Parts: C-alpha cells; sequence; structure tokens
C-alpha cells in the first residue's frame, strides 16, 4: 500500500507532539495495552510481575521499554515507507526472539491510536486517526511480510 504525502504529514505532525514527551507517551501506551489485552504482558520478562496500574507507573524497566518501543516506531514512521532496513533487525528478533504475532502488534496499533487521541485532540481528528490507522497498517503488513520470510507464522 501507500500513503500519500499529506497523510505522512498529519502522522508525522501528531508524531511530533508525541516526541516533546517520548516517555510519558510510552508509558500510557503500554500500560493501556497490558490493561486492554493483559495475555501481552507474558511476553516482558521483566515485568510480568507487576500486578496494578500503580506499580506499572512507578516501574522504570516499563517506563525504559516504551521508551525504546516509540522511538524505533518514530524511526519507522518519518521513513514515510522507506522502512525496508529498518524493519530487518526487527521483524527478526521480534520473530525469532520474542515471538510476538501480528495479533499483539494490532493491539499495541490500538492503544497508540487510544492514546493519542486522549493526549492529543485537537492534532487527532478523524483524519488524522485514518492516516495514523493506515501508517500502522502498512507497518504490520510488512512486518508480517518479514515474519514469513523468516520462517514465523505466516
Ligand atoms: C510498534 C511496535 C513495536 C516496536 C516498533 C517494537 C520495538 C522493539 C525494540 C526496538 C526492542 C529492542 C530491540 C529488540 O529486541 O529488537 C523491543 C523489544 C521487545 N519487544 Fe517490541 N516492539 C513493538 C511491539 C512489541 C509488542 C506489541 C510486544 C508484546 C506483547 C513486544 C515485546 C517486546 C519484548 C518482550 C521485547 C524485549 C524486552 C526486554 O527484555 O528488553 N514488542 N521492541
Amino acid at each position: 500500500m501507500v500513503l500519500s504525502e499529506g497523510e505522512w504529514q498529519l502522522v508525522l505532525h501528531v508524531w511530533a507532539k508525541v516526541e516533546a514527551d517520548v516517555a510519558g507517551h510510552g508509558q500510557d501506551i503500554l500500560i493501556r495495552l497490558f490493561k486492554s489485552h493483559p495475555e501481552t504482558l507474558e511476553k516482558f520478562d521483566r515485568f510480568k510481575h507487576l500486578k496494578t496500574e500503580a506499580e506499572m507507573k512507578a516501574s522504570e524497566d516499563l517506563k525504559k521499554g516504551g521508551v525504546t518501543v516509540l522511538t524505533a516506531l518514530g524511526a519507522i514512521l518519518k521513513k514515510k515507507g522507506h522502512h525496508e532496513a529498518e524493519l530487518k533487525p526487527l521483524a527478526q528478533s521480534h520473530a525469532t526472539k520474542h515471538k510476538i504475532p501480528i495479533k499483539y502488534l494490532e493491539f499495541i496499533s490500538e492503544a497508540i491510536i487510544h492514546v493519542l487521541h486522549s493526549r492529543h485532540p485537537g492534532n487527532f481528528g478523524a483524519d488524522a486517526q485514518g492516516a495514523m490507522n493506515k501508517a500502522l497498517e502498512l507497518f504490520r503488513k510488512d512486518i508480517a511480510a518479514k515474519y514469513k520470510e523468516l520462517g514465523y507464522q505466516g
């Protein structure tokens, strides 16, 4: 698929807001993913044991991990689709080492959209949410095809 330049503009304009506080956005986003789909917390051997939102809010590794996720996602969105090299290493550890089904990437994509909608209502209107949904579906589609090449899922 392919995003038009104006859709990439809408995506990178919200993202530029998220970047003003990458760690608080990553915390929000992972906590929302783990509240909504608790099974996903199990994939994290270093947090797995956190029992409440309060413990999550208080954990520095969880905050470190959100920052890692968002920074890697922001570097892929800024390529505007030419992200082949950035996805290769990524698709290799998630398929072979961590073992994150595509289903799990769809869930987090949901949690990202939820959080941006809450924090950025003025910059996250329907059109911008459509463009971000599109950019994220494009991410998942290219990752799923890499997974297939590596021997996972597909
Ligand atoms: C937008 C989606 C994602 C991006 C771009 C992303 C990115 C990354 C990156 C850059 C790392 C560190 C380097 C490496 O291990 O590859 C990481 C590690 C990891 N990711 Fe992902 N990831 C995402 C989604 C997921 C999801 C949805 C889950 C699972 C329920 C997941 C679970 C993990 C785990 C378990 C690690 C290891 C944590 C640790 O022990 O340090 N990832 N992720």
